[PDB]
């Protein structure tokens, strides 16, 4: 009937501007895991779509005062977009206002260190102060620590929320740059699949250490009651069962890995 | 309003008969990961329930001729039970007839060998014939191979469906017993979390080898349109975010591990 508005976010390798995007237009301007996923979802659900980058560049959180939802979640809640296809974490608070398909990717919070840093776990981080550590300034990773009642994670949150200077960063790129330029005095807490991706990128000076702190997944989101919800959910299950999601990860993570 | 009928299956350590069940009655007769999960789900959703073991002892498949659904899926489809709480895999074909909550456990098909067996991957298995291998005779693991278009898995299915004697087993216990009693001439393909569980059970003679063949999850199921669906889904997300699901796995898998 009508072209579906897809909201997504510039997060490598999910969505990236093609080198020669200027010579291109529309959906052809972008490339990445979620760009490929969107094409597959649309084909299996039978709809035409337009890729758009979330206006405020955020994932989705609710302001405690205004009660307004920002980010991709907000665009769905307010009808500015019809579906969100990005590394958007399935969480309780979001599930209450929008619908999520079954997960297309499984992950967990993990630790990124510059090679050589004497840290092997969250426990290690929480028991020392020489090495600073933080998370993305907004998102499920930060919220995980803020709301955690688990001893170690609660101790980590207490340190992070009051640390000076700030240990929180605006983007993944900033967190990675901080790890790489801090001579081992900064460790970054981020979602495991991103940690895995960066570990295979030059200058190959970072690595994931320890096990994941939690377990969760990314899901495709639609406004509550959307007529696209059901088909999208089944499409995700079909793509996973056919092994296409596994193929996409290899395509964007390892096939072109730069660290051997 | 009315007591919720919960259908589940006798699969250790999800649901097991307590040693002194005779002296007990009702829900108290059972113990296990899913027994604990059911209590948590009911508490968070505010309902009273009765645990029942699926009549035909199956998970859920559709007969191609009669079109009738068997197992736990069947009990939901036909209204014999109101909710299924067990290690039930979220699959496309099932999602089409019943509703699934977001996953409460992530897993994948894996290889179980008796210690010392010269096999490290699915590739290894597919390229030889001395060592037989099979799966549970019904369920998502068998279906995975039957429907797989991936070269290695397709080759494995071709061998398994025609192997003599049969390499398929009726229950997990039978598969494990066959691995343990075949002197390394039988390898068992099963869901990873079960493989992990058995590896920590006496006589400690089995082990998981290689990476998982796929990625998926178990979900709580309800009849399509059930008024319990929404609350149950949010309950699962809440329990995971609070770290309770992680605690339950440790309780039933490692806290009482028998292999050191
Ligand atoms: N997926 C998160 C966003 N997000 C992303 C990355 Br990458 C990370 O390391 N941490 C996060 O919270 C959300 O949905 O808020
Ligand atoms: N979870 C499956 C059943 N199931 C269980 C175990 Br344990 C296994 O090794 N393989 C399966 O197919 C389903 O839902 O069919």
């Amino acid at each position: 009937n009508k072209t579906v508005v897809v909201t997504t976010i510039l997060e490598s390798p999910y969505v990236m501007m093609k080198k020669n995007h200027e010579a291109l237009e529309g959906n052809e301007r972008y490339e990445g895991y979620c760009v490929d996923l969107a094409a597959e979802i649309a084909k299996h659900c039978g709809f035409k779509y337009k890729l758009t980058i979330v206006g405020d560049g955020k994932y989705g959180a609710r302001d405690a005062d205004t009660k307004i939802w920002n980010g991709m979640v907000g665009e769905l809640v307010y009808g500015k977009a019809d579906i969100a296809i990005a590394p958007l974490t399935i969480t309780l608070v979001r599930e209450e206002v929008i619908d999520f398909s079954k997960p297309f990717m499984s992950l967990g919070i993990s630790i990124m260190i510059k090679k050589g840093t004497p840290i092997e776990s969250a426990e290690d981080l929480s028991k020392q102060t020489e090495i600073a550590y933080g998370t993305l300034d907004s998102g499920s990773t930060k919220e995980f620590f803020r709301r955690s009642k688990i001893a170690v994670f609660d101790k980590m949150w207490t340190y992070m929320r009051s640390a000076e200077p700030s240990v929180f960063v605006r983007t993944t790129a900033e967190g990675v740059a901080r790890v790489r330029k801090s001579k081992g005095k900064y460790a970054y807490l981020l979602e495991s699949t991103m940690n895995e991706y960066i570990e295979q990128r030059k200058p190959c000076d970072t690595m994931k250490v320890g096990g994941n702190l939690d377990s969760k997944g990314y899901g495709i989101a639609t406004p509550k009651g959307s007529s696209l919800g059901n088909a999208v959910n089944l499409a995700v299950l079909k793509l996973n069962e056919q092994g296409l999601l596994d193929k996409l990860k290899n395509k964007w993570w390892y096939d072109k890995g730069e660290c051997g």
